[PDB]
């Protein structure tokens, strides 16, 4: 779109970080040893990347969408983890306290996750309830001076690393979407327990777990908002996450373009150059006119969320789009690179393997096109 | 993009005007007779349809880019030919007068087809010279009272219909691309005549035919510009045509969609109606997406136009990519309307005919691709 | 596959005749006057492609499906009009003769088509029931001497031209797909009446219309097998129909791929010819492999037909695949042609045309997709 | 195809024993211990598979063409690392020894590897040389007893485990692809070096390093056949070998989808099942046909290959488009299993990365569509 002077110049730190912090020797250590270094967590939030749209009213930084989106592109080309690492504060975790949540447990919530002392983990997602998020089994049993919990969350994201954890229980087991209440959980109380960390295909260096709730006590006064509201908080927390996956899908693919024009250029077979094989040339173009194309799909989309309107259909066409191009592209620059882009040490393979989640998390392509379709045909 | 509260404006008048002038009656008529209607013409002129782009110090209309793309894709979706008609002295024809025309040459020929009583055609294409405009075969001589010239221009849009003609001679056929020089010849003069018309596929409405020039003198008051600059002119209007061949791709497709879920909407086969089975609502889905995040594409070409930085690149993007997934969205419009949207009286038809030549002319995708990647491998 | 030494002789004798007797000459007059000449029509059941599969048993030619996709194929590269005057004596009309048929009503209908004396219409599709043949609305009546009809069939090819046609009537309308039966009815009878002449985009030549009934009473001599196991006849003819269109499918292709590749070695651009340029000698080799991959398709679900075993998922992946592809082709071919391909003398536009009803009748791609992984996972 | 009944046998034999011996508790030792085991591949050869298409008449087995495919298929279904072990002694091994070898040479290297008693390396690649074979840099001198040689090959499977190694050298440096020599090298020797293994994506368990020779001495008694025909050896080997590429293709293919189909019918999201909802099942579909298409690709070319024409365009046809569509289909596979499937102890997410090099080695899929094209237009 079009790109406040401010805005550039967020542009310029994240650009000089990510590219400084996240060194080779680091990120090749990541994949070995599965743990992002806190001494660089530390460092982000010290300059505020923790903080980034919410406002200096309750101690953030005050920037805009746009100023989230620029960072989450600018960093995910750099390293996936690190985006994760990036939108958990940002999008995922401050986005329900932000929304449904009383002044006093964000002073006692928020600020410590923006300053990095506390970490919260975002948890609905249960091994019977996945796309259908409505159809929980979570159960929240109000005991008067506390609430009871009894369920199990499948594929937690830094879940054992988080000091709480905001988690979705049904409560009125008859009302279904209808009747889902949001609670801030601690996760070192008791019968919460934590499974084993999953070993996945990429995006390696964040932990993921599952939350086992067994006759957990929780404090009325650590519940979001109204109950029963649960679930419009989530979905309203979910356009702004979207928007993230979509923001990264662009910034790993921006990227593994970057490294594709610049193999390209260097590898020599035929005496020409790589590059100048009709073939490869064209290739690059399609690449980067998609990439562009959709880069200008999700600015949109946050430039609308930045003036207020609703971007829930814009922002699920940015996840979308996004995502997929993402892939098709990842996989091209691997075949740029020839046989070399299979061997880890050229950059584009962990690339390849961390792009390929996009499509899936955050709700599936799938359950974007029903948001899409569902949203155009109503009549 | 975001549109200024003028231009909001401008795509209501083209779009009550576009709809209301062009009814089904007319339209069948332009494709059993292959002429669209000069009263429709005079009409469009009147209300400065004709001159969007040009400015009011040369008696135009005052509008920007993004106004002649509003109005192209908005009259290009109800009609095709319609937008031929249009594109003509908005950009192809009062392109190069704009740039390297005396004042005296605009005087005498640009307001007289803002107000349409004069046609003017753009003739650059040979039957040996394509893609490789450079590779021409019109000679331009220097006599000294006048010029000579002596060659053949295939595919010339409006040409039996046009008065003058900007045609592209060679005048040193040892320069090559640096040796050419663009003239206006009145097509009525000696020695110029036309071929016949050329049955094709779509975008019936409009005439289209060779122009061929055997000794035909024009006066030297009567070259545009610089000698041997005719090539630069060529290519800076051929970037604002470019924008204009996307913008149509935009138009005709948006509409194809519309046409699209009206249609979804109200079949029934098997009880439900067809949008309500998943195999459809996902596909208008991803026709919506990619139409959405290339009209942001596009939108964001003409907006640079407007803010004077070079839009050679992203034109060029617009150009492709719309053009492209323009096909792909009518094709798959086709598949909705089943059976029935191959016979002639569902609109469909003749739009999915119409939107072929959008990959070729113009310069082909693979011409696209060409400036595209050859502007990013450069070292 | 690996082709029988007769069928080779079969695939030259096709060669040859499509290529002699459809001249350039004719097939313009056939697109300008949408009437298919008769004395061609005698002249190929004089030499017996009238009777392809149906054996010398009942006075046919003896020949395997493999040779009437052979002829489908070399008669539908040529012209996509012959194709539909071939398909229809061989699998369309002879096919429902063949299960369901006594002697008596073979003798007295099918060896005058297969001579060429008279023409049978398969009218299956109405106004409400396309997709969802077995929500039909046409009644059949049993009044002991004769049948009563009361109905309407839409998109029945051939009708204007044709003797007899079967035409499939609900008999009890509470049984649904269990209770459909096939009736042969002459069209000159009384209540028997046609619609317009549908105008449709592209295989001109053969007159498609509605087959419109009023209260018209049907012997019931003239009725096919048992009753109520008409909607299985229907099928059962479907299956081999659809291996009809998948050979014309294949047949289209290898026509535009051959004008493909020979324009492209012909024309020069920028100094080279075209085929010299990476991008279209690749684009060349992609149609080529996924065409011939899809041959192998196709040929495969022939030979099964002939060898008895059950063909049902085999033919409907053959013209699912194939009749999409062959889309693809026919789009790049113009594409390679470049602007003269969409002029209506150079045939790859004519091809383009009639290649796109190949994905929607005889069932659509959707209904391929229904019918194949409803096959696949039954458990 | 048609199956005689033995190749029938062949492939319930490869079936139940690639089903029987690779058990999910092995191969997951093998991607985190990149080891085969050694007693598996001694279990292989104790019952032939080690020598498949070699014949009797040298101690083989005297299977076909199609045999080695079957063979390759039914095991890399299973696992890739296996088709890895597999298709070495059948074709790459096996194959120059099997052209330009004479009987002695075979009697003391080729037995040995049918046996499994000893592994030979099939290099070929270097640094400076990949596509391009032709312009090696790795030398080979004439000193009337012996070669002397010095260069330096990458990407050579299997070859710390393997006891000689055919290794293509040039031998007359201005003949180029005229003038290179093929020479079985034992690797114990002197000069012989090894580079690191290197990490790969997938594929794991066969090691793969640098063969680096350094004035490494090399008799003439074990030179390929005559000298300067090397070069149309090793291609004459590739093109067997590309069916097995091929080969290996479609394996990976059917497994990923007869997971996908397995998952897809026990989970269950929203009430239904999984395939159920009509984008899964058409998805499915989709996946299916394109599968089978192209097994009859390249079963063709087998069948060809055994009777004895030559197969070059047809195996080249079948690797492309194989291992294209195999990619297409893993990810798919992947998208069907949802989140679960990004986690490794889903066997979709093993095969998604094993095929992904496919498009790659033995040549990539432009120099499969460089070679097709270069045959098509030749006139
Ligand atoms: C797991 C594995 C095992 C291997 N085993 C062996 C083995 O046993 N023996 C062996 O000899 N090799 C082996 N190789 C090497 C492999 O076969 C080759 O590297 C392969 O041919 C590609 O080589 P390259 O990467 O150097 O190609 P590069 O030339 O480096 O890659 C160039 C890239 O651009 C494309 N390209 C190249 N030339 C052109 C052109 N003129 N026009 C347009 N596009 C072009 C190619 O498609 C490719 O994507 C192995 C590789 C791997 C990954
Ligand atoms: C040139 C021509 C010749 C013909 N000749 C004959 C002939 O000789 N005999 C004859 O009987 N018919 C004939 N037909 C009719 C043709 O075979 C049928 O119309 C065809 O089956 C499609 O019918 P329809 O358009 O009504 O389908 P519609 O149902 O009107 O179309 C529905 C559309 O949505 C899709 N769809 C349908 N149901 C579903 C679903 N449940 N889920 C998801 N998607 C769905 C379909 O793919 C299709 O694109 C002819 C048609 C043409 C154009
Ligand atoms: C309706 C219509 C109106 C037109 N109006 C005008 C007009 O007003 N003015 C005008 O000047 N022209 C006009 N044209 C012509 C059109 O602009 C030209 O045809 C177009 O610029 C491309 O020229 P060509 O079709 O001759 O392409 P050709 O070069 O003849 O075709 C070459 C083909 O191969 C490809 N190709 C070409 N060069 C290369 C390369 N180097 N590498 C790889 N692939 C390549 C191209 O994609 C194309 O498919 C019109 C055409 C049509 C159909
Ligand atoms: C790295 C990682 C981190 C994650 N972090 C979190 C987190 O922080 N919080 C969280 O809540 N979850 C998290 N998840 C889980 C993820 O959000 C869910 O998996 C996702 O929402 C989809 O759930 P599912 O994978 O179970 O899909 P499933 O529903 O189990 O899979 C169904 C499959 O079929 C398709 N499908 C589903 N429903 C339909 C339908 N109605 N019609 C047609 N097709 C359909 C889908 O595309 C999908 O491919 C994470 C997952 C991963 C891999």
């Amino acid at each position: 779109m079009y790109f406040s002077e401010q805005n550039k110049m967020i542009r310029k730190l994240a650009r000089d970080f990510a590219e400084k912090e996240l060194t080779t020797e680091i990120l090749d250590e990541v994949e070995e040893s599965g743990e992002f270094p806190q001494e660089i967590l530390d460092k982000m939030a010290k300059f505020g990347f923790f903080g980034i749209k919410i406002p200096k009213s309750l101690g953030g930084s005050g920037g805009d969408h746009m100023s989230y989106v620029i960072c989450m592109e600018e960093f995910a080309r750099v390293s996936g983890v690190a985006s994760v690492y990036l939108s958990s504060p940002n999008s995922l975790a401050g986005g329900p306290l932000l929304l449904s949540g009383t002044e006093e447990q964000i002073e006692k919530y928020l600020k410590p996750i923006i300053t990095g002392k506390k970490k919260l983990a975002f948890a609905l997602t249960e091994p019977g309830a996945g796309s259908d998020a409505g159809g929980m089994s979570t159960t929240a049993v109000d005991m008067g001076d506390y609430y009871l919990l009894n369920g199990r969350k499948t594929f937690i994201t830094m879940a054992p690393l988080c000091d709480d954890a905001v988690i979705y229980a049904k409560t009125d087991m008859s009302k279904g979407t209808r009747g889902i209440s949001a609670f801030i959980v601690d996760l070192k109380s008791e019968g919460v327990s934590m499974g084993k960390n999953e070993h996945k295909m990429g995006l390696i260096g964040c932990a993921t777990s599952d939350i086992i709730m067994e006759d957990v006590k929780v404090p009325k006064e650590n519940r979001l908002g109204e109950v029963n509201k649960g679930f419009s908080n989530a979905m309203k927390t979910l356009d702004v996450g979207r928007l993230g996956v979509a923001s990264q899908s662009i910034g790993v693919a921006q990227g593994a373009l970057d490294e594709a024009i610049k193999y390209a250029k260097e590898r020599k077979q035929f005496g020409k150059r790589i590059a100048d094989f009709q073939a490869i040339a064209f290739m690059i173009a399609d690449m980067a006119t998609k990439l562009e194309a959709a880069k200008l799909l999700v600015y949109n989309a946050a430039s609308l969320m930045d003036n207020k309107k609703n971007a829930t259909k814009e922002a699920s066409m940015a996840k979308f789009y996004a995502s997929e191009i993402c892939n098709e592209i990842c996989a091209k620059a691997v075949q740029i690179h020839g046989g070399y882009g299979y061997i880890k040490e050229y950059k584009v393979e962990r690339m390849y393997r961390d792009c390929r989640v996009f499509t899936i998390y955050e709700g599936t392509s799938q359950v974007q096109q029903m948001v899409i379709s569902g949203m155009l045909l109503k009549k």
